[PDB]
RNA sequence: UCAGUCAGUCAGUCUUCAGUCAGUCAGUCUUCAGUCAGUCAGUC
RNA sequence: GACUGACUGACUGAAGACUGACUGACUGAAGACUGACUGACUGA
């Protein structure tokens, strides 16, 4: 029953006949159906005229691949065409070009296509006819969509050089909120819309102007409700005087109060400086106080227990690493820490003392679910993964939650160095369970703010989140249910509600501006569009030359040193790379220098100081330990400067690969 | 210097006591949407001895004065916000009389 | 040609050949044959382009051959076209 | 009416850096369970 | 003629750990350039 509602057909009218264009409707008005219907017409008409016609659907988040695959494309075209849903996780058994050569409707993630296009056999953009691009507002400065569209745009200008051609496939892109690039001018807003349009090579925004009231009947504005809180507990201040004593021992000036982002930034940078000097007795202290700071930050966000466990785990493994070498400022720390931490665990265990935010959260959950009486799905959006997982535990523990029938689970993306990484198969079944409804409360992160189509979402909740305007429009859109309630929770300490306010005004700017561009004069539209097209290309070329000149290298010039100690580790010639991917050292005396340690299939490298260096790896039948450039210090031979790099790509050195004859 | 993220008219529409530098207001008043002097009630002007030949204060007060005379033309009105100005030394314009 | 009613600049290619760039750099300084400076290199909207300062030059009219100078651009009653960006 | 010097305010154009977080992609390895089929060896 | 034990491969299913790179948003800091306006001083 591919029967569109009136406004849908209305805004689809220009699309039915060429005219690569854009469609934007407010969230929850089934744009996917417009895509499906347009696709059917395109393929059928091309079949009537008998030309090779295909269509590729690009999505930017893995979960949506399976959703859009089995929810809107399978059920409507099981008899008419060959639709295949492919993502980077599914184990292919056939090359991408043959995958496309077999089917005709593809649903894939954009990174796959771009990979397949820079492999010049690969594939050419011309092989396609219709390019459906969902959630294309991400078309911005060097994003995955921008690369693909820049190839398309380059070819178009080449065609214009030819005229004074090769067909360029028709383009469609779906948005809900193009947004502004942080603009307090009407000019910058409308400019920004134009920049998106040109980079999409669109023709007309084409947003509804006829069937307004029925639209007002379909979409529902959720009810906004504010939960803002602002109890004294020594634990915060207990950590305070401990860490102030720590800072005063080395008599550091904070330049700001503790527990703040500037303090953390200062701590990291000064720790880098101290390591540059080679200053021990300070470096370690700086790192430890930093650890306290992040512990406090988690502490304010979540319950006491996990924050303590984080610190306890760090110091436990710290002394574990230290005692390995057995087989002055160091002990200066644990001695006081361990008495204090025993006391803290005594203080932390007391559940009567509680965070302010968590309190209001409990109030909100209970109020909403009880008022709903077993007809309620709620989505809570957070910031950090461990926040999601700990909040899941917090739901688990207090039995007062379960009595109300709330069933909770945590959903995060794949891939760290923590409790446990959740894998793709698990989240796939998790969303399956959520749709069924015996998982009643879902705790999610950034991963699932764009595209979820659960027909029952009475509750959408934001937990201390700060973000741009699109990440708020979409969040309000998720409540795809009647009497939908959108709740913001935060404490007045930070800039949260003010971010909400500015986001609101920015939203209104965006609507007015898109109405403004909606009514421009076609020739001026064309001129401005063309000029913008040019601008992107020339700037890309300039960046290209800048980068290639920036790349500028003796593979022996440098030598590596510890940070905790400064003992020379090895020279430039000792390092070899596996598959351009992993640096490693084979030197046998260098094997004697370090220490292995296990808790194991892989061993961790430990210095004489106790600092880690690398991990044991086995490759092509060889046994061999690798190293991380973060763990070391670079020393040149022309200039004796002490430098560090978080990753390997910064270092301009190039290494020989692996003589495997050894 | 502070990086705004919201237009001046909405800044005023949100709060009620503003502390700003005069050039900001005058910029926002010659943009005829902008803002109208009538939107305010009390204008505290600190160190107003600088009110002189084509200074930042003189422009603003000249809009106010123009409206006042228009009001007198109306009478023979639109409220004009109350004005306060603080000085320590009005001084003389180089006068030996 | 002017950028945003703010910065005067010249695009002419032979005029590009006349002057000299110099660096001590992200921007280059223009140098005459005499060695006197003329302007500074600037990059705008993806284009590479050197500007000029009216203080560095001398104006010559065609109705009256008078040699005049101006410290700033606002004195000069001339009005300039903006930037054809199609190049 | 003008010039010169100095100080102050405001607005554009850029280039670039660090830190944390989240998402996407590709490798090298290792390990396990279950079923089925095949080859081989013993004592009767 | 029947019994048992062990080996190997293919298929399927699952997944525990490692490391690498690109990208975005946020915050913080930030070097240069240029433009115009206004006042004070002095001078004719
Ligand atoms: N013609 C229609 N009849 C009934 N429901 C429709 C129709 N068109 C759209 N919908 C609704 O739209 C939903 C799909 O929306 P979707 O496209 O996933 O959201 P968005 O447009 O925000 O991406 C379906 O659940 C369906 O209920
Ligand atoms: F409008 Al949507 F996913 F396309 F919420
Ligand atoms: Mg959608
Ligand atoms: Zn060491």
């Amino acid at each position: 029953e591919l029967q569109l509602r009136p406004y849908q057909m209305e805004v689809a009218q220009p699309a039915l006949e060429g005219k690569n264009i854009i469609i934007c409707l407010p969230t929850g008005s089934g744009k996917t159906r417009v895509a499906v219907y347009i696709a059917k017409d395109h393929l059928d008409k091309k079949k009537k005229a008998s030309e090779p016609g295909k269509v590729i659907v690009l999505v930017n988040k893995v979960l949506l691949v399976e959703q859009l695959f089995r929810k809107e494309f399978q059920p409507f075209l099981k008899k008419w065409y060959r639709v295949i849903g492919l993502s980077g996780d599914t184990q292919l058994k056939i090359s991408f070009p043959e995958v496309v050569k077999s089917c005709d409707i593809i649903i894939s993630t954009a990174q796959i296509l771009e990979n397949s296009l820079l492999n010049l056999a690969g594939v050419q953009l011309s092989d396609f006819s219709l390019i459906i691009i969902d959630e294309c507002h991400h078309t911005n400065k060097e994003a995955v969509y921008n690369n693909i569209m820049r190839h398309y745009l380059m070819q178009k200008l080449k065609n214009n050089r030819l005229k004074k051609v090769i067909p360029l496939p028709q383009i469609l892109g779906l948005t809900a909120s193009p947004g502004v690039g942080g603009a307090t001018k009407q000019a910058k807003a409308e400019e920004h819309i134009l920049k998106l349009c040109a980079n999409l090579d669109a023709f007309t925004i084409k947003t509804v102007k006829e069937n307004l009231d029925q639209l007002k009947n379909q979409i529902q504005e959720p009810c906004k409700k504010f939960a803002i809180a602002d109890r004294e507990d020594p634990f915060k201040e207990k950590l305070l005087e401990i860490m102030t004593r720590i800072q005063t021992y080395c008599q550091m000036s904070p330049m700001s109060d503790f527990g703040t982002q500037p303090y953390e930034q200062w701590a990291i940078q000064m720790e880098k400086k101290a390591a540059k000097e080679g200053n021990r007795k300070e470096r370690v202290c700086a790192e430890h106080l930093r650890k306290y700071n992040e512990a406090l930050q988690i502490n304010d966000t979540i319950r006491m227990i996990d924050a303590y466990t984080h610190l306890e785990t760090f110091y436990n493994e710290e002394k574990d690493k230290k005692f390995a070498v057995i087989e002055e400022t160091d002990r200066f720390l644990m001695t006081l820490f361990f008495e204090n931490n025993k006391m803290l665990k005594r203080l932390a265990e007391n559940p009567e003392y509680e965070n302010e935010k968590l309190t209001k959260l409990r109030n909100t959950i209970m109020e909403q679910y009880t008022r709903t009486e077993e007809s309620a799905r709620g989505i809570i959006f957070t910031k950090t993964r461990q926040s999601a997982y700990a909040l899941s535990q917090w739901i688990t523990e207090n039995e007062k939650f379960a009595e109300v029938g709330v069933k909770a689970h945590h959903l995060i993306g794949a891939g760290s160095s923590e409790f446990k990484p959740m894998t793709q198969n698990e989240q796939k079944e998790v969303i399956s369970k959520f749709r069924t409804g015996k998982i009643n409360l879902l705790i999610a992160t950034t991963v699932a703010e764009e595209g979820l189509d659960i027909k029952e979402c009475n509750i959408v909740i934001r937990y201390g989140l700060v973000t741009n305007e699109i990440a708020m429009v979409q969040a309000r859109g998720r409540a795809r249910a009647d009497e939908s309630t959108y709740v913001l929770v935060a404490h007045s300490g930070s800039g949260v509600i003010e971010r909400e306010t500015v986001n609101d005004f920015r939203e209104k700017m965006m609507y007015k501006a898109i109405h403004c561009v909606q009514n421009m004069k076609p020739e001026e539209y064309a001129h401005k569009i063309l000029e913008l097209q040019m601008q992107s290309i020339m700037e890309k070329k300039m960046k290209t030359k800048r980068n290639i000149a920036k790349h500028y290298n003796n593979p022996s010039l440098i030598t590596f040193l510890c940070k905790n100690c400064s003992v020379l580790a090895c020279s430039g010639e000792d390092i070899h790379v596996i598959e351009k991917m992993h640096h490693v050292n084979m030197t046998p005396e260098f094997k004697e220098l370090y220490i292995v340690r296990e808790k194991q299939i892989n061993g961790e490298i430990i210095c004489k100081c106790g600092q880690a260096w690398g991990t044991m790896m086995v490759h092509k039948g060889l046994d061999l330990p690798c190293l991380k450039i973060r763990n070391f210090v670079v020393v040149f031979k022309n200039n004796s400067t002490k430098k560090q790099y978080k990753k390997w790509v910064e270092l301009p050195i190039t290494f020989p690969n692996l003589d495997y004859s050894e």
